[PDB]
C-alpha cells in the first residue's frame, strides 16, 4: 500500500568536486602525489627491513637449520612480505601514473577532485540515478558552478 | 505552565526495490559475475600461494620424505582445504543468484537495497513506522512511495 | 560569528517502556541465546572426544609423550572455549534475571539513533546534544533534553 | 550542466571543537588521563603474567625443552607479548605527553579538543574551502565563538 505522490523524502547522495586548473592548485597537487610517492617507497624499504629482522628471530628456535616447523613460518613470512610489497608497489604504480597526468594539465582544464557527502529531496517520477550525479566546479577553493 | 513540542531529526533507512527490467537484469548480471572472477582469482592465489609454501619447505630440507616434513605439508594441505571450502561457497552463493535473476519475470518487483534518510518525529508518532519506508524504482524513475 | 547557527550530528538516547510485549521479546532472545550457548557446550565436549581419540590413534604406547602432549593442548583449549561459553550463560541468565525482576510501565535502556541539531554562541554544547526519548510499543511517549 | 541559477547545496563538514583552558578543565583531563595511565600499566602486568603463565603451561604440557613443537609456540607468545608491550607502551607515551601539555599550559589559552560532524549550504560564489575550516571555541560546557 502507497502513500501520497506528494510525499517528499530526504535521501543522501554524493557530490563530485571538479577543479579549475590554476597554478595554486597544480603545485597542491603535485606536492601531495609526490609525498605519497615518497611515502609508500619508505614502506616498501621498512617493510623489507622488518621482513628480514623478524625471520632472524624465527631461525633462533631450532639449532637445525633444515627444521620444517622453521622453514614454514619463513615461508610464510616471505609470502606475507612479498605480497604486501605487492601491493605497496601498486599505490605507488597509480600515483607515479596520476604525477605524469597532473603535471601534463594545462590553465584552465578542469579535473575530477574527490566527492562530498550531500543529501537533496526525491519524489515520485524523479530520476534517483540523476540525483546522483550533481557536481561543483571550483576555481582556487571559489564555487565557480553547479553542474546537474 | 509549559507543554514541550519539540521535533526532532532522525536517520532512517529507506528500502529501495527495483522493476525486472532488461537493463536491471543486464546490470545485475554483471554485479554477480564481479563476484564470481573475484571469488575465481582469489580461488588460485590461494593454491598457487600453498603450493610455493609446499615447495619452499620441501626443498629447505634435502629430504622432502621425511616423516616430520610430510606432516607440515599435511597442515599446509588442510589449511588450505578450509580456506577453498569457504570460497567455493560462496560461488555457490553467487551462481545461485545468477540462475534466479535468469529466472525472475519481467516486470517483477525485487529487494535493492537502503538509502540513508532522514524524517522528523515527536510525540506520538510511531518510532517503528518510520523507518518502514519503501520506494520502487524501475530503470532508475521512481514508480511510487510504499511500506 | 554575528548570529551564526551551526548544524551538527547528536545521538538520542532511545529508552523503552516495559510492556508485557517488551518482556515476551526480550525474554525469547534470552532464551535463544541460552540454548544456542549450551547447545554449543555439548557440541565442544562432543568434538573434543573425538579429537582426543583421533590423536590416540597414532602411537601404540599409550603413555607416549607427544600423545600425553597433544591431548593436555587440546583439553586446555577446551578448558577455555567453556570458560567463555559459560561466562555469556551466566550473562544472559544475568539478563534474565534482570528482565523477570523488572516491573511494567518501567523505563530501560535501548540504544542511540543518529540525530542532528542547533548550536549558536552561549549555548552549553553538552545540554544540546544529550536528549532522550521514551517509546512504548513503538510510539513515542516522551522527550527529555 | 548549467543548473537553474539560484540552485543551494547541502553538504556534510567537519567541525574543529576548542577549549578553554580552565581550571575545572584541567581537574578533568588529569583524572581522565591518569586513568588511562594506570589502565595502561594494569593492563601491562597481566599482559606479563598471563604470557609467562602459558608458558609454564605450553612446557608442563610436554616433555623436554628444545622440543621443535615448543619452541614455535613459545616464541610465538614471546613475539606477541612484545608487540602488545610496545602498543601500550605507546600509549603511556601517548598520555604522558599529555599530561605534560595539559599541565605545562597557562589558563585561557585556546586547545584542540576533538570533531564534530555538521552540515551548511554552499552556494555558486561560496568559498569551498573556507566553509570546512570552522571552528568552535568552548569554555566549561559553553560555546565562546565561532571560528574563520
Amino acid at each position: 500500500n502507497a502513500m501520497s505522490d506528494g510525499t517528499i523524502l530526504t535521501i543522501k547522495r554524493p557530490i563530485t568536486v571538479r577543479a579549475v586548473v590554476t597554478p595554486t592548485w597544480k603545485e597542491e597537487a603535485e606536492r601531495e602525489i609526490s609525498n605519497g610517492i615518497a611515502n609508500a617507497d619508505q614502506q616498501l624499504a621498512q617493510l623489507e627491513q622488518e621482513g628480514q629482522t623478524v625471520v632472524d628471530q624465527v631461525r633462533r628456535q631450532s639449532a637445525n637449520p633444515l627444521d620444517p616447523r622453521v622453514q614454514e613460518q619463513v615461508a610464510n613470512i616471505q609470502q606475507q612480505v612479498a605480497g604486501k610489497r605487492s601491493e605497496l608497489e601498486e599505490q605507488k604504480r597509480n600515483l607515479l601514473q596520476q604525477q605524469a597526468q597532473v603535471r601534463e594539465l594545462e590553465m584552465d582544464q578542469i579535473v575530477e577532485q574527490g566527492q562530498l557527502e550531500s543529501s537533496c529531496e526525491i519524489k515520485v517520477g524523479d530520476n534517483l540515478v540523476e540525483k546522483m550525479q550533481v557536481a561543483i566546479v571550483v576555481r582556487d577553493g571559489v564555487i565557480q558552478s553547479i553542474e546537474e
